[PDB]
């Protein structure tokens, strides 16, 4: 019922959530990045997570990047099973390069539950 | 267990949800904006929502914007507890300006089901 | 509940998920799509789903084509009662035109769970 994660080097921050109901626990960047404008990264966190069982782990937009900075996360389906380096794809639409540096919230990480479906193929539906 | 919401101005368009099975409430532009190509707008929609117990919100992307107009929604993760007026970021990736009247749907708002964990750091998993 | 499909031609391939514990099936074009530079395909499948009750069914990125190729999924939110063929938006914010061969996998489609809340207004919340 928890999650768990582990830091995968000295860089990585543990991720924190403020508010007891805030969706998502902030994941930091472990190094610096410039991202050109119209560019992608993906920024390493360094750390490794285990998910909650019955959700996979979204990687999903800061609101205020989003706003202020025309900055959005590509990719972001953590599967429940993945064990390695947590990446975030950021991509940066704004004109101005967009800075990183290490420590800084760069996205957060949602338990968003589903189901895991057998699938079955019919005629028609 | 339901959705609440308030009107913050008479300007505001309660959300609507034409099928009992659709995944979201449309949400309504409570202004005009016209956001050139390749740029972004924070719109306004003057209401709050107090969304149930054990979701966050996610404003998520209309399907014919999208396909048709080259329209996404930036941002979109609103916390279980978050009471101010609720903003959709749009993003204007066509070739043309977008116009937005008020009145206009531009985008949905889906109750996630999510975990709300807490978190242990662990040497390694 | 499983997750039912037909095929509504000869060209849709059956969804695959090579994990059980993976977030979503894989999409599979049905036909080929060249996306030139900062443009957008809406992508075939010529499937029909049946989504278990109590999700919707969200067509969600590859890590891999985010990552590697600025490969994005817009609009993405299929209802639960959705019965006609499953499209997938690909916008394609790389500097080089992407392909898409029939058979591709281009997209992931997640089970989110969530719930469908009746709307009540109220003064203030
Ligand atoms: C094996 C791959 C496809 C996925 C490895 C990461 O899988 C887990 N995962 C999935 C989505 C995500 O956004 N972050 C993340 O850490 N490699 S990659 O294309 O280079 C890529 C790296 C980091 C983030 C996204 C993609
Ligand atoms: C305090 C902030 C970060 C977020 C305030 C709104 O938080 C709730 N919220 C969160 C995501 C969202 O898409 N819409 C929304 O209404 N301010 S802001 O950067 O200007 C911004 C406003 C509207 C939407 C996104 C961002
Ligand atoms: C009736 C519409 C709005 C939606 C029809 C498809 O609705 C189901 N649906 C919804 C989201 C999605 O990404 N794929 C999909 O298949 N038509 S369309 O704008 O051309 C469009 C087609 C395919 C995908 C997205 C949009
Ligand atoms: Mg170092
Ligand atoms: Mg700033
Ligand atoms: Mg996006
Ligand atoms: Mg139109
Ligand atoms: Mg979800
Ligand atoms: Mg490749």
């Amino acid at each position: 019922m928890q999650l768990r994660f582990a830091r995968l080097s000295e860089h990585a921050t543990a991720p924190t959530r403020g508010s007891a109901r805030a969706a998502g626990y902030d994941l930091y960047s472990a190094y610096d990045y410039t991202i050109p404008p119209m560019e992608k990264a993906v920024v390493k966190t360094d750390i490794q997570i285990a998910l909650p069982s019955g959700c996979y782990g979204r990687v999903a937009p800061r609101s205020g990047l989003a706003a202020k900075h025309f900055i959005d996360v590509g990719a972001g389906v953590i599967d429940e099973d993945y064990r390695g380096n947590v990446g975030v794809v950021l991509f940066n639409f704004g004109k101005e390069k967009f800075e990183v540096k290490k420590g800084d919230r760069i996205a957060q990480l949602i338990c968003e539950r589903i189901f895991y479906p057998e699938i079955e193929e019919v005629q028609a539906l």
